[PDB]
């Protein structure tokens, strides 16, 4: 992706409001370096330029035509797609905005993209009636292909992320791009949504609880996985393209407008408009689908150019945006696909860094930052294991202490796949000040029962 041109747009995005995040009760009881993002350049801890830092990720386009090993891939992948009979036929407005079964009704939190002019997503969405009446009239007004919107991320970072400037943006789409594409894609979404597994190579609205156990089932070769470096944002056009190539084969025809949209972008910060060639934009409706469709076919095009004689039936892949994990029969040298991914402008690093470390295994490999543990009385079932350590930097902040109880019942939704022991020293922790004490927390016990029967 790179930053084609830059002038004043018009209008005044308003500066953030400063963080929500404050310490917790927790923030000493629990370990733990992570701060507040780095919202606004003034910010003290900065130790660096904010604004080189926050469009650093744009790194430029790797500017081809599709190869011949994209060409394959894409083939392949549609081929695993279309077992699954996605209707390329819109869904009516009604669903695209207060949802159907495989899309869930359209998120009222996040912003319109309408925020200049004090129109809410509330005024607009009735979810009672289920109106579509001023919805149809906004579109009328507006049109699509509108600008996005730039927000800085309100997250914790890690404290080199938060003095280096690296924090994450919001480009959030109007809420007539995210209608009109729900409309067009809305059964596709749902295909996805309602089959995550190795036909859609998706695990986009997966439940890990329960999809844990399927995983190694559906990978049941010699696996391999990646983690990117700014992934969306160094995705070239030639994968838009590819991706564009996939919706054609489904039948899709004019929808790849809505790929356009994405690939070739106007963004609005401050008093600025900025454009974007390449790079997913974060904010949009398909942002997820769209970016593992698109890691469908990377994955496989570095197969087939760093390998002759890979049969694809044989390979399998699950992605969530840049997160892979992927399996094939015979063992490979996933550091040689990272590099090819370099020839097309990728930053991608192996779980497997070399040949003195372990190989990657059910045991030390991860995806959507967990592991994998085999259950003790049942070792066909698996936990998904979030570290202790992710669960331990998000209890010391709060964005509201009046959610505490909320917050901290669904930390420990996640915390007691780490074993019983893991699970009764982070209760007492939990109940080592005032507040933890009056908390209520899942038992153990009734935490497993739970898991069991939700299968």
């Amino acid at each position: 992706g790179e930053i084609v041109s830059n002038e004043k747009s018009g209008v005044c995005i308003n500066a953030p409001a400063k963080t929500k995040l404050q310490p917790s009760v927790f923030h000493q009881v629990f370990e733990g370096s992570k701060e507040p993002a780095v919202l606004n350049s003034k910010d003290p801890r900065l130790k660096t330029d904010f604004e080189e830092a926050i469009f650093s990720k744009y790194t430029g386009n790797k500017i081809m035509l599709m190869d011949e090993y994209m060409e394959e891939a894409v083939d392949h992948y549609v081929g695993c797609l279309e077992p699954l009979d996605i209707s390329i036929d819109p869904i009516p407005l009604e669903s695209a905005m207060y949802g159907m079964d495989g899309l869930e009704a359209l998120d009222l939190t996040t912003s319109a993209g309408y925020l200049l002019q004090g129109k809410k997503k509330r005024d607009i969405f009735n979810r009672q009636t289920r109106d579509t009446t001023e919805m149809t009239r906004m579109l009328e007004k507006y049109g699509v292909d509108l600008p996005f919107v730039t927000f800085v991320k309100d997250e914790l970072r890690s404290r080199e992320k938060v003095e280096k400037g690296k924090s994450r943006l919001i480009e959030a789409s109007s809420l007539n791009d995210s209608v009109a594409m729900r409309v067009a894609f809305g059964n596709l979404y749902a295909t996805f949504h309602n089959n995550p597994g190795t036909a859609t190579g998706s695990a986009v609205g997966c439940d890990p609880d329960v999809f844990w156990s399927k995983i190694p089932i559906l990978l049941n070769g010699e696996i391999f996985a990646f983690d990117y470096t700014g992934y969306d944002a160094s995705l070239s056009p030639v994968w838009f393209a590819c991706l564009k190539k996939v919706l054609i084969k489904l039948g899709y025809t004019h929808q790849t407008s809505f790929i356009d949209y994405l690939c070739h972008s106007v963004h609005l910060y401050k008093d600025r408009k900025y454009i974007v060639n390449g790079g997913m934009p974060s904010g949009s409706s398909g942002t997820s689908i769209f970016n593992t469709m698109i890691n469908n076919i990377i994955i496989r095009t570095l197969l087939i150019r760093v390998y002759k004689g890979i049969d694809l039936d044989q390979f399998k892949m699950i992605a969530y945006g840049d997160d892979v994990i992927a399996s094939y029969p015979h063992k490979i040298d996933p550091g040689l696909l990272a590099e090819a991914g370099k020839h097309y402008g990728l930053i991608m690093t192996p779980a497997d860094k070399g040949t003195s470390f372990v190989d990657t295994n059910w045991e030390n490999v991860t995806f959507l930052k967990r592991y994998f543990r085999a259950d003790d009385q049942y070792p066909f079932l698996i936990h998904p294991v979030m570290p202790m350590k992710e669960i331990h930097e998000s209890i010391r902040w709060t964005k509201d202490p009046r959610n505490t109880q909320d917050h901290v019942r669904s930390l420990c939704y996640l915390a007691w796949h780490n074993g019983e022991e893991a699970y009764n020293e982070f209760c007492r922790k939990i109940r080592s000040v005032p507040v933890g004490r009056a908390l209520t927390l899942p038992a153990y016990s009734s935490l497993r029962r739970k898991w069991l029967d939700s299968f």
